[PDB]
């Protein structure tokens, strides 16, 4: 078959009848206000068997670590529970390979209990707990010892170094935060003395501001939207810090200069610098807490999951199965509906993992997420555009920016493959306007953000405009989500390195480090649920197949099958070697933009 | 037992561990909007039996 535009289609009546049945299987829900959600999971978007088995094995290890953590506390129920989880691990690898009682029910339920922070996730079908790790830490060893049957992340041993703190701003979960500044803001007056502490006497703050070597990360939005909460009556705290970063003259890696935990300078809110010791380590730890709230809601959930959800909805509804753009975008949406529902009713739901671990009240977190979707500008949110919007573009000034360098490759790949796919099917700029399905598609997306649209979406009246919207979508389904989702397992499992709440007051430190860390019962949940969200690489960018049992190729037009997609896949195999090359020379690794590791869609 | 200020307390650790267990017992609520309220009546702050007997005599005459 050759997909075709609606005006060129030889059988328009059968086409508009498939969209009628399509709009009945994909109806809009209000699982989260403002946004445009789907009513449950339509059976087409059910998780594939391949996906369930992969997730099932991760949920098994997470469960076995929780049992092993329960053996350590109270130093048969732990033994019997240990084996029913082993039975599932053997059931998964063997029974599911037949190719759904063991696959369907057990996997979805185990994921729900991990993301929902439900009690007694020890054993399934065998139906805070003081027989598991809970309460205040005796020592900092209690946090590293929680990773018993899952591997402790490497940042658990590097995070105190200032080098690791700045690597987050270029190769961490929120690698898009910094911004080149020419003059310091008025509420963050850092001195030349603070600069010469970090960079030495050979450089001056004035010289760095002139040569574009100063970059700032400003968590002002956290202050605008969050409301501190409590856990079991214990005060959870979050800040809205500003942190300064500079590169040595002549170019080089980033390095932290100064930190101010609050938006407003005050007697209780001052500027901490590289030499201040225990106080400085807490001012970095405060920023890390701000990034956790900001990443998981803004960077991660708001601007990938929740950003693509109305587009996933409009694509099914207005674009027929015989539409070429429909053939391009649906495989980049596999399971996005399914994971966003498991996110809505479990993760960010009251009583879930984010409600307890992260500092804000759960509804204040939602406002933070919605605040970014409301201010986002889709048409000017292309990766090469955002790089030049921030002033982070010079490859010689700031030289260690893995996300920028690896990502700008994957973007160029996807744009080439999109520009090819579009130019084949859209042979005249009159094909775009007369695409009644694509214009309906653009309408429901061009709508106000309050009515359920994507901010800054219009207009899609050009082949170049459709090319961008299809590049940005594919990028968000693949590369960007890799750059944010998987750092959760590698860079966010260890609570002392970064977590959702501060558990003492402030960077002005008043005692031991272990008191700023979360209680163990939550610290175990953070490691486990972030292990699960970061430990599933299923489906691979460039490899378009079906979500059904044969897992056969998805395209049918032999133009794409034996030319256009192979052109795409080679470019990705090429960029992979350039990225793998640069990654060996790097101490702070960045696998999240490696073409082999990237998924097609948002699915975990 | 002679009371003592925190900085002078010979047993600071045991002291701090008490307020944690205490902040667990006395949690805030929004029973009345814009006011700092207690989440129900915690058990150590249950009305005493003397208070109930005195009140019970009055609540009987009213009935």
């Amino acid at each position: 078959n050759i997909p075709t535009l609606p005006q060129n289609d030889p059988r328009p009546e059968q086409r508009a009848q498939q969209l009628d049945k399509a709009r009945e299987t994909y109806k809009y829900a209000d699982l989260l206000p403002p946004l445009a959600f789907c009513e449950g999971v339509p059976k087409p978007d059910t998780p594939s068997a391949a996906w369930l088995v992969t997730v099932g094995k991760v949920a098994a290890a997470v469960a076995l670590n929780a049992v092993a953590n329960r053996r350590a506390w109270k130093r048969f129920d732990v033994g019997g529970t240990s084996e029913e989880d082993q039975n599932e691990a053997g059931h998964n690898s063997f029974l599911a390979r037949l190719e759904e009682p063991s696959v369907l029910d057990e996997v979805n339920e185990r994921v729900a209990a991990i993301l929902g922070a439900k009690p007694n996730r020890h054993v399934p079908p065998a139906q805070v707990s003081k027989d598991g790790p809970n309460g205040r830490p005796q020592s900092m060893d209690d946090y590293a010892n929680l990773f018993r049957r899952i591997t402790l992340p490497p940042i658990a041993s590097t995070w105190k170094n200032d080098s690791a703190f700045a690597a987050y701003r270029v190769a961490g979960p929120n690698a898009s935060m910094i911004q080149r500044i020419t003059e310091l803001p008025d509420n963050f007056a850092v001195t030349d003395a603070h600069y010469k502490q970090a960079m030495g006497e050979g450089d001056s703050l004035d010289a760095a501001k002139a040569e574009g070597r100063l970059f700032l990360a400003d968590w002002k939005l956290i202050g605008e939207t969050l409301v501190n909460n409590t856990y079991k009556g214990a005060q959870k705290t979050v800040y809205a810090p500003l942190a300064l970063f500079a590169v040595p003259p002549g170019g080089g890696s980033l390095a932290p200069v100064a930190i101010q935990p609050g938006q407003t300078p005050s007697p209780t809110n001052k500027i901490y610098a590289t030499q201040d010791g225990n106080d400085w380590l807490a001012a970095k730890s405060a920023v890390q807490v701000a990034e956790g709230n900001y990443h998981e809601l803004v960077s991660h959930l708001g601007l990938t999951h929740l950003l693509l959800e109305p587009i996933v909805m409009a694509t099914y509804r207005q674009l027929a199965q015989h539409h070429p753009i429909y053939m391009l975008l649906i495989p980049h949406f596999e399971g996005t509906l399914s994971i966003n529902n498991s996110a809505a009713t479990n993760l960010i739901a009251p009583g879930g993992a984010v409600d307890l671990i992260f500092a804000g009240t759960i509804e204040s977190e939602h406002q933070l997420a919605l605040a970014a979707l409301k201010r986002h500008d889709f048409m000017r949110s292309g990766l090469p555009d955002t790089i030049e919007q921030r002033g982070v573009g010079d490859t010689s000034v700031l030289t260690d920016y893995p996300y920028r360098d690896d990502g700008l490759k994957i973007w160029a790949n996807i744009e080439r493959w999109v520009t090819a796919y579009v130019n084949n099917y859209y042979i005249s700029e009159a094909n775009v306007t007369q695409d009644t399905e694509l214009q309906a598609w653009a309408a429901v997306l061009s709508k106000p953000f309050a009515e359920g649209g994507v901010s800054g979406f219009g207009p899609i009246d050009t082949r170049a405009a459709l090319i961008f919207a299809c590049t940005k979508v594919i990028f968000t389904a693949s590369a960007e989500h890799s750059a944010v989702n998987f750092p959760q397992k590698d860079l966010m499992s260890y609570a002392p390195a970064i977590t959702g709440a501060g558990w003492t007051a402030a960077p002005p430190s008043q005692g031991p480090l272990k008191d700023f860390q979360p209680p163990l019962e939550l610290a175990e949940l953070q490691a486990e649920f972030l292990y699960l969200l970061g430990g599933v690489h299923h489906t691979k960018l460039g490899f378009y197949n079906s979500n059904s049992f044969p897992y056969r190729a998805w395209f049918k037009d032999p133009k794409i099958t034996a030319e256009l997609l192979p052109a795409f896949q080679r470019d990705l195999a090429a960029s992979e070697e350039l990225i793998v090359a640069a990654n060996a020379t790097r101490t702070f690794k960045y696998t999240y933009m490696i073409p082999s590791t990237i998924p097609m869609s948002i699915n975990i």
